[PDB]
């Protein structure tokens, strides 16, 4: 089913590579085409091996080499894909998290569309490369139904996807009815609760049923009823248990079209899918806004930058 663009490089020589390398940053000035080159055609594993021969060759740390020679963007897009696969989740949370700031777009997408699964792996990775405690950052840093709707999610405890009940998907679509439109007010309770735990084959039949009974698609209720981050965390979840794919495929979107470019989401989304399913990501890219993301891509941006990210997609 899911597919990544970058696969592993077939004749991979991790030493030939740190050679390249070393000599497109040796001396004066800087070969970011041999670097974006080589690196966006190589696997995040491969990346770690080159790395690895980089500094028993030179005695030097490859990604702080890169990032005393690269400024901006593309700087932080080589560094992106020099972070560890298994770590680059729990480094954007952490950051997300952190100082004053918490930023909820980060954590609202990233929480929203990682399986359990996945969010198992990186609450592992977070507390073993950070000393603190996913959780309890999460936590320390939101409020509200916001809060406990993502700690849910981090308990990784989704239901599994047994055969589907067809009395428990009328019966929580009925509730989810009787909890938000003939609700004064909304039971938030509720709905974090059956979207937080029932499996994703359950909520894909509660969507449709909740659709018949009411007239409305659940995000349409989800806006009626709810403001803020937890509107949009909400949404998050329905678009992800509907489809990951077609969920980040509109984050992209979304980053590109408003008038700027959300860089760090550019960067974020590629990266981190690269080798998951951003192939099944700019097909439903292609579908919903009718433009390749490779178009997109091409034109909201500009550089090396715009070429690595461009080699990263691939497409026509
Ligand atoms: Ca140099
Ligand atoms: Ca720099
Ligand atoms: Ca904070
Ligand atoms: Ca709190
Ligand atoms: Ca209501
Ligand atoms: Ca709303
Ligand atoms: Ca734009």
């Amino acid at each position: 089913a899911l597919r990544g663009t970058v696969t592993d490089f077939s004749g991979f020589d991790g030493r030939a590579d740190a050679e390249v390398l070393r000599k497109a940053m040796k001396g004066l000035g800087t070969d970011e085409d041999s670097i974006l080159n080589l690196l966006t055609a190589r696997s995040n594993a491969q990346r770690q091996q080159i790395a690895e021969e980089f500094k028993t060759l030179f005695g030097r740390d490859l990604v702080n080499d890169m990032k005393s020679e690269l400024t901006g963007k593309f700087e932080k897009l080589i560094v992106a894909l020099m972070k560890p696969s298994r770590l680059y989740d729990a480094y954007e949370l952490k950051h997300a998290l952190k100082g004053a700031g918490t930023d909820e777009k980060v954590l609202t997408e990233i929480i929203a569309s990682r399986t359990p699964e996945e969010l198992r792996a990186i609450k592992q990775a977070y507390e073993e490369e950070y000393g603190s405690n996913l959780e309890d950052d999460v936590v320390g840093d939101t409020s509200g139904y916001y809060q406990r709707m993502l700690v849910v999610l981090l308990q990784a405890n989704r239901d599994p996807d047994t055969a589907i009940d067809d009395a428990q998907v009328e019966l929580d679509a009925q509730a989810l009815f009787q909890a938000g439109e003939l609700k004064w007010g909304t039971d938030e309770e509720k709905f974090i609760t059956i979207l937080g735990t029932r499996s994703v084959s359950h909520l894909r039949r509660v969507f449709d049923k909740y659709m018949t009974i009411s007239g409305f698609q659940i995000e349409e209720t989800i806006d009626r009823e709810t403001s803020g981050n937890l509107e949009n965390l909400l949404l998050a979840v329905v678009k992800s248990i509907r489809s990951i794919p077609a969920y980040l495929a509109e984050t992209l979107y979304y980053a590109m079209k408003g008038a700027g470019t959300d860089d760090h989401t550019l960067i974020r989304v590629i990266v981190s899918r690269s080798e998951i399913d951003l192939f099944n990501i700019r097909k439903e890219f292609r579908k919903n806004f009718a433009t390749s993301l490779y178009s997109m891509i091409k034109g909201d941006t500009s550089g090396d930058y715009k070429k690595a990210l461009l080699l990263l997609c691939g497409g026509e």
